[PDB]
C-alpha cells in the first residue's frame, strides 16, 4: 500500500548555473532538420532520441529545468543515440556534453525511471505517445527519463541558452507554449512522491 | 538499461462480459453531487477516490476498459474510500462491487503500479495533476492504479452500464469526449513495456 516511487527534490538556490561556449544546433532550419532525418533513416533506420527531466523545488513547489535557445523554443536536455549505444549511457553522455563543467569535474547523474515514450510516424512535426495505426516504420522514437539530482551541483550553461525553472501549472494544458511532450510533464510526474529537502 | 515495467496483455476475446442487476449512482444530479461533497468535507475532510485502469489487446493494439453509463459519461471502475481504509484494499473492494460475479467467485486483482494523482481545489468540476497555488484544503484527491488482469476472466457488468474497449488513439487529445484524466491515459501508459500474449 505504498506503491509510489520516492524522489528527493532540493531548492533551486542549491544549484550554481555558470557559463561556457555556445553549443550550435546540428540543423540550421526545419527543412534541413527533416532532410537529415530522411538521409539517416535510409542508412541506419529509425532515429533513437533520449531526453532528461531534471526537477528542483522553490518554497516546496516542484519546477522542471528547461533550456531555452535564445528567446525561441524550450528544450529538454538530450539528443540522438549513436548506433548500438545504450540508452542510459547515451543520455548521461549527452547531459555531460550540454551541462558538464568547464573545469572537467563529472556530474553524478542518477537515472532509474522511464516516464514516457513518443513516436514520429512521418518526416513531419506530429508525434504521439503510441505507434499510430498502419505505421510499421516510425521515423523517430523518443524515450524520456527522470534524472535524480544530487543535493548541490554547478552546471555550465552554453552561452546561446538560458536554464529556466518552470512550475508545473505553467506547463499544464500549454501545448501552444511548450508543445505536446513538455506540456504533458505535469500528468507524467503526478505518480512520484516528492520529498522537499 | 532496462528501466520499463513489463505488463502482460491478453486478447479481449479471452474475457467474458456477463450481466447483473443495475448499480445506481450515489447522486441524482451534478448539484446533488457537489452538495454531498460539501456536507462530507465538513465531517471527514477531503474525499479520497481510487480508480483502476484495466488493459487488454486486440490484434496487438492496447485498449482500456471503460464503463459507459447508458449513452452518457465514460467512467473508470472505482469510487470513494471509507475513513481509515487502505487505498489498494479499497480499490479491490470497489472493483469487486462493480464487476464481481453473480456466482460469488473472486477475481484475482493484481495492483502493483501508481500511474497518477489528481486534485480538486473547489466544490466544482476543475481537477489538476498537482495541488494548485494557494490551495491548502483540496476538496478531493484521486489516485489512479494499473490493474494487471489474469489470462482469462468473467466480469459481471451492471445492466445500466456497457463495458467498452477503447484504443489509445481515440482517447488521445479527446478531453471533450472523455475529460482530462481519461484523455491523458495514452501519455501515462507510454512508460510500460506491454507483452501481447
Ligand atoms: O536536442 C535536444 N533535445 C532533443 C529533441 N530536439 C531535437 C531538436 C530540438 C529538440 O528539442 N535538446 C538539447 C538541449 C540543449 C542543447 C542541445 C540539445
Ligand atoms: O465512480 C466511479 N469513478 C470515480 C469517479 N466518478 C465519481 C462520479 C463519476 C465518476 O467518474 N466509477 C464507477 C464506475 C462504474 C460504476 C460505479 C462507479
Ligand atoms: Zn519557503
Ligand atoms: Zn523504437
Ligand atoms: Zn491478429
Ligand atoms: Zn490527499
Amino acid at each position: 500500500s505504498m506503491l509510489e516511487r520516492t524522489i528527493n527534490l532540493y531548492p533551486l538556490t542549491n544549484y550554481t548555473f555558470g557559463t561556457k561556449e555556445p553549443l550550435y544546433e546540428k540543423d540550421s532550419s526545419v527543412a534541413a532538420r527533416f532532410q537529415r532525418m530522411r538521409e539517416e533513416f535510409d542508412k541506419i533506420g529509425m532515429r533513437r532520441t533520449v531526453e532528461g527531466v531534471l526537477i528542483v523545488h522553490e518554497h516546496r513547489l516542484p519546477h522542471v529545468l528547461l533550456l531555452q535557445l535564445g528567446t525561441t523554443f524550450f528544450k529538454l536536455p538530450g539528443g540522438e543515440l549513436n548506433p548500438g549505444e545504450d540508452e542510459v549511457e547515451g543520455l548521461k553522455r549527452l547531459m555531460t556534453e550540454i551541462l558538464g563543467r568547464q573545469d572537467g569535474v563529472l556530474q553524478d547523474w542518477v537515472i532509474d525511471d522511464c516516464i514516457g515514450n513518443w513516436w514520429r510516424p512521418n518526416f513531419e512535426p506530429p508525434q504521439y505517445p503510441y505507434i499510430p495505426a498502419h505505421i510499421t516504420k516510425p521515423k523517430e522514437h523518443k524515450k524520456l527519463f527522470l534524472v535524480q539530482l544530487q543535493e548541490k551541483a554547478l552546471f555550465a550553461v552554453p552561452k546561446n541558452y538560458k536554464l529556466v525553472a518552470a512550475p508545473l501549472f505553467e506547463l499544464y494544458d500549454n501545448a501552444p507554449g511548450y508543445g505536446p511532450i513538455i506540456s504533458s510533464l505535469p500528468q507524467l510526474l503526478s505518480r512520484f512522491n516528492f520529498i522537499y529537502n
